[PDB]
């Protein structure tokens, strides 16, 4: 009697992260190296569980009770723990009461519910990301029914963050708008601000108004934890509003299990209570309450010394082996005769860089040399490994 | 100067449950009663973890190596059982690819995933709910933009279901509308379809072509696994098209890891991959991907004989204290000289039912015997036990 209401959906266009992983499966040669991962990798390139995180999971196999609801805000120990973590030991954010925190599936999550908070309950209308930036953030915001605009970041002739041009493009965004900043590693440039750089622009947003949200997904994988969120500190000492999407999938080695939040800040703890009502609102109509298990290993993990102490290490194994790889692909590089200077990557933080490459090189170095980057040229740093490193390098090598 | 973007947000209005739940750990009365909880509690008043999932979770501790994210669609094994446990094994539906399936944060990230992908792909522009409905279902719809109307269901002056008001008032719906029904165990009436009854709501909706959308959160509740999916299998053989969400929070007690799918079926394995491609665009703009540890443990639950056997008890135990408890309750009133006929009671099914009283006597029974319910009158049978159920039933008798 009736047609279906499937039947004229259109096909969605093949996503390149999947189709280039599977190619990546579906080829045999065994000497493939694959930079083209979105996740860390160890030296034997695997993902291993964090051993700090295996504990946890056994401390919670021992003595979890029961499996009933988080309230719509999660675990308040995993809330009080990404403040701290976030704002710093002691913040007059904390003291004042002023933030309030959103335990969310992954910081993807955190963006959606910030997204839709924005869009049901304020007049901002625009948000400015950096270009580049990370691949999913114009789908999550223009899903709200919010326009993305893009602003001037990356320099890509000379591997540099274009400051001047930022500061400029920036002239365009009024009070009304979201601006979007990377808390440390951007992805996928890896070039951040530097501290008077970001004192400028938590300056800059104030005389011209917008909303500032810190999409933080890299915290510990820069300079070390304390220091990858100066630049948020940055904001949070001078801007009285701010939106914070924090991570923990990258630093914890916890991808799956989802685990962030959504951190609103307000001018007193009155304001924020109002807004983040709101919130809440928003998380209801989405999942309801977030998921238990990863969020309860990471409160586990920073409430406990010792177990902190075993995590930290491991982190800062991490973020060291990731600097060691940058410094030991440009000296590969160049004592294998590459034609041209890649101490760019040096002065980059976190897994990725764009290494320079065309996508002609790119397809090249897939094709003959079973080495695989995104057709951006972006590269994971993480994919190396002390035993790889010289083939990928003379493969680089014989595609300038 | 620059106002807040926040500063004039208006409160959502406070949820009453909270108000409820302060009272009643407030009360310090020894003889309360928590009729209001909204989750399965065994005869001392817990929530406990199944054993099948403890032994599940020890394997994963024992045996997951990496957390690395799953695909946007989750652990494809979780996929299957689902679809086996909805449809039945050698179901044609399976055989013939018609349905695809992404493990979801939970049933309500599954309706939330659908009100997206129908509003973004879709004509429609309207979804359909049972008078009354789970509380939730309004806003998950609304935030997508989804207008959302009422049909009618519950008889509450007679506690049946009206099926012949029912089946005239959604002569309404529309060729291009959505309507919802709940699977099996009504929340909160209790009250389902029978087999006949779902047969000819299959019929109307080919005659009619509107699409079904089936949330079934409580399969293994009711009469049984197999019997609970009566109805939505009625609905498979007739309807080409369906949109099913269903729920492990409830029948794994695993609320809190947020573990559910959304099945799409469509004429053909073409239109289905065509439209779940789209789905997975829905996913991507929201969460980007499921947490794993609650679907894991649903799949090695599933795949594994003996875990199998374990859980299906467990399951059987928790349907049957519930059958045990409506049955002593309907007795006990007859006893306590109710004198009025609550024989609905016993043929209703799962944990919820509308008591019929009104808000003054909710409130009477609150204040004056420590008796809690919520003021729709909603009653969850496994707040009952043998030890509270005299005093309980006394005064409800009292207020009557």
């Amino acid at each position: 009697h009736h047609v279906g209401t499937f039947e004229n959906i259109t096909a969605a266009p093949a996503d390149p992260i999947l189709g280039l992983a599977d190619l990546f499966r579906a080829d045999e040669r065994p000497g493939k190296v694959d930079l083209g991962v979105g996740v860390y990798k160890d030296e034997t390139g695997k993902t291993p569980v964090m051993t700090s995180v295996k504990k946890a999971e056994q401390y919670l196999l021992e003595n979890e009770t029961t499996k009933t609801y988080l309230g719509i805000d999660g675990i308040p120990e995993f809330g009080r723990c990404t403040q701290e973590l976030l704002f710093g030991k002691g913040s007059a954010l904390i003291n004042d009461k002023r933030a309030r925190t959103a335990q969310t599936p992954g910081g993807s999550g955190a963006l959606r519910v910030a997204a839709d908070f924005l869009a049901k309950n304020t007049s901002v209308k625009r948000v400015w990301v950096s270009n580049p930036t990370w691949p999913n953030h114009k789908a999550i915001f223009n899903s709200a029914g919010l326009e993305v605009r893009e602003y001037a970041y990356y320099d890509a002739e000379n591997h540099t963050l274009d400051f001047d041009a930022l500061i400029n493009s920036l002239n365009e965004a009024q009070a009304g708008d979201v601006v979007l900043f990377h808390g440390c590693c951007h992805n996928p440039t890896g070039i951040d601000p530097t501290l008077e750089q970001w004192q400028t622009l938590a300056q800059l947003s104030v005389e011209k108004g917008w909303l500032p949200l810190i999409d933080i997904a890299y915290q510990g994988f820069g300079r070390g934890l304390e220091e990858d969120a100066e630049g948020l500190r940055a904001f949070a000492a001078m801007h009285k509003e701010l939106i914070v999407a924090s991570s923990c999938s990258k630093n914890f080695s916890l991808y799956n299990e989802r685990v962030g939040a959504c951190t609103l800040v307000a001018a007193d703890s009155e304001t924020v209570d109002r807004a983040f009502s709101q919130m809440k609102a928003a998380i209801r109509a989405n999942y309801s309450s977030p998921p238990a298990h990863g969020a309860s290993v990471v409160a586990t993990i920073l409430s406990n010394d010792a177990l902190r102490a075993i995590w930290e290490q491991e982190l800062t194994d991490m973020r060291q082996r990731i600097q060691r790889m940058r410094q030991l692909f440009v000296n590969t590089l160049q004592e294998k005769g590459a034609n041209r200077d890649f101490s760019f990557i040096i002065k980059q933080n976190g897994m990725f860089s764009f290494s320079g490459l065309t996508k002609e090189q790119v397809l090249r170095l897939r094709e003959e040399f079973g080495v695989y980057a995104v057709a951006s040229g972006r590269i994971n740093v993480a994919g190396m490994t002390p035993d790889n490193m010289a083939p990928l390098c003379e493969a680089i090598v014989a595609v300038l």
